């Protein structure tokens, strides 16, 4: 019936495809890769691509496929489903945002409480946090964070943050490696994404975990939410059933099914997650424009300037 190109978590995607099929009876086959490569691969088959729907963890990928006249404009009702202040809107109305995932601080509740954390993510790059703040200089989510500080605060502020993390902080190879470092009692705190912790708590049993999360809010760069979205390709030979799916994904049903398996924040406001997430608006994420190639470029330079790459 339909084929979706999936740059999102397979378990997530499958949950949503299964929920869709059950509800309409329409079959869904998934092509799972990193969004970047699926946007790329779509471009090259132009309008003979087998993709009906592009299910992206990355809005920038939705934007390349849009600037390239490859995406089908969606009903207002669909787009309207996840509208909220702060929510990215397609200028052309040819993709829709679905959920977000946030920057957080995980901390060791055996030695730190909320009163101990900082009001700004920028404040961690200092002697006070010497040997007490971990980071993942190699992660994409870290690179997003750098992008957002340059857009919010300018270039020197970003570079200054990174040099102070480099002198004081402690690097880890993976976000999961660092999480386990706080849980293991090796450092007080670490900058990660939220879903790693929720997944871990859900598997272990929260009474058995000694870490908790801090959200900075206050429109701080550290309150950064990264959004996922979806679009239907203008080449689809299944456009009514492809549009149906995207509507599903934006709808109540689609959204509860998502947030049954994944700790992403629903953009649909009627949806309560199975995870202990506040409403996204309460995160008070900063307004930030889409990340471009140049920006990631800019940021990677900054990383190499600070001594990280
Ligand atoms: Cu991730
Ligand atoms: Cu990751």
């Amino acid at each position: 019936d339909i084929t979706v190109y999936n740059g999102q978590h397979k378990e997530a995607a499958q949950a949503v495809a299964d929920a869709f099929t059950r509800a309409t009876g329409i079959k869904v086959k998934l092509n799972s890769a990193k969004g970047d490569q699926l946007a790329g691969q779509i471009k090259e088959e132009g309008s003979r691509s087998p993709a009906d729907v592009f299910y992206s963890e990355q809005i920038p990928a939705l934007a390349t496929l849009s600037a390239a006249n490859l995406l089908e404009p969606l009903p207002a009702s669909t787009i309207n489903e996840t509208r909220g202040k702060g929510v990215p809107v397609a200028a052309k109305k040819d993709w829709v945002a679905l959920s977000g995932r946030s920057r957080v601080v995980v901390y060791d509740t055996r030695k730190l409480s909320e009163k101990d954390l900082e009001k700004s993510v920028l404040n961690y790059a200092t002697p006070k946090w010497k040997n007490r703040i971990g980071y993942v200089p190699t992660s994409g989510a870290f690179l997003e964070q750098i992008v957002a500080i340059v857009k919010l605060k300018g270039e020197a502020a970003a570079l200054k943050w990174l040099k102070g993390l480099k002198e004081y902080g402690k690097p880890y190879a993976k976000n999961s490696v660092a999480l386990q470092a706080v849980e293991n009692g090796e450092i007080d705190a670490a900058l990660i994404n939220n879903y790693y912790w929720h997944a871990f708590a859900r598997e272990k049993g929260v009474q058995n975990v000694h870490t908790r999360l801090n959200f900075v809010r206050h429109r701080d760069p550290g309150a950064l939410v990264t959004y996922s979205g979806a679009a239907v390709l203008k080449s689809s030979q299944n456009k009514d059933e492809a549009k149906k799916f995207v509507a599903f994904l934006a709808g109540k049903e689609g959204q509860r099914a998502l947030t049954a398996v994944r700790a992403e924040y629903p953009l649909n406001p009627h949806v309560v997650s199975t995870f202990n997430l506040e409403p996204i608006a309460k995160l008070e994420a900063p307004q930030v424009s889409a990340t471009t190639v140049s920006e990631k470029e800019h940021a990677t330079r900054l990383l190499e300037q600070a001594g990280m790459k």
